Formats: structure tokens, sequence, C-alpha cells
């Protein structure tokens, strides 16, 4: 019996990889898949140190100690209290209070940069421990949040908010699968094979 | 403009109160609803100290510094890797690895007690920071978890697990709304009124 230690972003684990995790479990009954979640920085360190076999992390891929594959396109949605007018540019919500998922620095920085590009700013940023909590604050009328569409639409509360994608250069991010630079192990190759049988559906129309 | 500081369990915030939060936001535009999440013990302390106006917490209600209302019935589901035979008693899964939501001690203790009642035990308990992460470990074949049906069925991964309710005396728990003992404030009375227009649907068939 072997061990495949896979790290993942919270959002990816929630709405992108469940089907692949089940398939891998059933395909390789003698491999123990150990799934952990955390921030990209921490996971990358775990992959580099050998504590993780691979991890789903925020792009872009820049660390020379890693190799990787771009896997999931995420559509970044600005989320507001119910019935709010479509938000198409940051000046329209200048000074608004913002709620961010603490563990995903890349999404927070992206949201901030979107404000700054239109010479606007959030009034303040509140770091939150969960997507459900973040969404509940928006539902309650407290401010705005930036959440991938895939994650947003999986949460019941999406019925109680209004959401729109960010404008083109800010609309899409990419979640990568990364591993330690070098020949892939048989287990990782096996995992990528099962994963690929799905990401054709995710990227294709 | 006033402030209503409401604490809530993660699960309750995810799948029980979104509609009520939106209604309260729209009904009282001059009240700022500040929604926080955390473990019951911490929230109760916040209510007692005056940091929170009220909180949704795990029952039963025993602290004499509080008054409260029983609100949501939660059906406790044992969750296993896909296709697993129905689990009706703990001896059937004696020694299994268990995944628990770190913040909800009451649900962890409940699960442990369910094992012990049948002279069984989990092999070990792994504390997890999120329901999605907990569910992903089960999907991956790593063990079992105890999750309220309302929460479970809201997560996409529920399609990749098999789940059954615990047997009668272990099947149902109750989430309470609690506040500091004394006359309720006008805001709390107002919140309870909007809440009551919904919990008839939650409890009734
Ligand atoms: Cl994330
Ligand atoms: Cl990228
Ligand atoms: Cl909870
Ligand atoms: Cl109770
Ligand atoms: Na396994
Ligand atoms: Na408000
Ligand atoms: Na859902």
């Amino acid at each position: 019996q072997g061990l495949f230690s896979l790290g993942s972003l919270e959002s990816t684990a929630a709405v992108r990889i469940p089907s692949t995790l089940a398939h891998f479990n059933q395909r390789y009954p003698k491999i123990h898949l150990a799934l952990s979640t955390g921030p990209s920085g921490t996971m990358i360190d775990g992959v580099l140190e050998g504590a993780l076999s691979a991890a789903f992390v925020d792009g872009p891929l820049v660390h020379p100690g890693l190799e990787g594959l771009p896997v999931f396109p995420e559509e970044m949605m600005i989320v507001a209290p119910y019935g709010h007018a479509p938000i198409t540019r940051a000046s329209e919500v200048n000074g608004a209070n913002v709620y961010a998922f603490r563990a995903n620095c890349s999404y927070r920085r992206h949201f901030e940069s979107w404000f700054h590009a239109d010479r606007a700013t959030p009034g303040r940023i509140h770091e939150m421990e969960s997507y459900h909590g973040m969404l509940a604050c928006v539902i309650a009328g407290a401010g705005l949040a930036l959440i991938p569409r895939s994650m947003l639409e999986s949460m019941p509360g999406h019925q109680q908010v209004s959401a729109w994608p960010l404008a083109e250069e800010w609309r899409w991010l990419t979640t990568w699968l990364v591993w330690r630079r070098g020949a892939k192990t048989r287990q990782l190759e096996a995992f990528i094979a099962l994963l690929n049988e799905d990401r054709q559906t995710v990227v294709s129309p």
C-alpha cells in the first residue's frame, strides 16, 4: 500500500476535484490518498520539502523548484447584497467594505488590484476564515466579496446575493497542479491521467 | 443607524440563515447586521461579555447567564466513501478513521459517544478546518465523518459519498438562538419575528 499526499485550495476541494478524488480512490485501492487544504504559499513549501506529492495552487507558476499543469479556469465574481445594480467598474463601488477569504492571498490581491486599476479603493478589507461566512456577511448587507463562480454557485446563499463577473483582464484566473521538479512518480502520472479525463469537460464549451 | 452583532455556527450560516439575513437587511436598512462565525463556547462568551447581541449555538441550553430559543433541527449523517453499505451501528465500522470539524466540539463528542454506545471506537480522529476539506477526505476514501444533512446536501461532493442518518437517540440535535438573560432588545425581537416566519417551514412536514 502506497501514499499520495495531495494539497488543495479550499475552493478547488469544494467544487472541482470531488469526482477525480472518488475515481482515484476506486481505481487504486492500494494507494492511500491523503488530502490536505491550505494557502498556496504553505502548500508550495510542502511540495518543495517533500511533505506533499503535489498540490492544487493559485497561478501563475513561477517557482523554479516546481513543475506543473494549468488545470481549472476560475471566473472571478464580484458578489453584492441582493438586487444591487450590476457592477462593471470599481469607481461604482469606491469606498465599499470588502470581505476576503484569508487563505487565498492571490484572490485578495486580485480584488485590490481591480479597485486600483480604476483609481478606486475598498473602504477596508475584512479577512474571513470561510467562504460561507464571507458570503453571509454580503447577504447581510455588510459589503462585497470576490468569489470564483464555481464556488459561489455551490453555496445556498448565492440565491440571496447579486453577482457579476469582473471585466475582461480581471475576469479569469487559473488553478494549477504543481509538483517537485523532476520525473513524475507513477502515482502522480496516474492521478494526472484521471484528472485529464475531466478537465476537457471543464475547459471545452 | 444601529448595530446587531450576530454570531453563528459555520453550518448554520451556510445553509439555515441566508434567507433570514437577507430579509433582515432589507427590512431594517438602518440596522447594520454584523455576522461572525466561530465555535459555540467562544460565541457564548461573546454573548455573555456583550460583544455579541445573540448567537446561533449548539444545544442544549444550560448556562444561566443566557436565555434562548430552540430553532433548527439537524439530522446527523454518518458519511462514508461511495457505495459503502448502510452503517446502522458503530460496531460495523469499529476502528475506522474519523474526520471532524474542529470548531464544532459538540458534533465531535456526539460522534464519539455514538461509537462508545456500541462498545466501539474510532481508530483516530482528525480535526479539520472546513466541511469541504472534511468531505474531500471521505470522498478520497480516508475515513468517515459526521455532518448535518442540511450542510452535507449543500456541498457538491455529497454526490461522491454514501450517507445515512445515525440511529434514533443519536439522529437529531438542535441549534439554538441565545442571548444575554434579560429583556430582549427591540432589534433582537425584530430578528426573532423574521426568523419565526421561516422556522415553521423548517420544523413542519
Ligand atoms: Cl481558495
Ligand atoms: Cl496563471
Ligand atoms: Cl458547525
Ligand atoms: Cl438541545
Ligand atoms: Na485508499
Ligand atoms: Na445594513
Ligand atoms: Na450546493
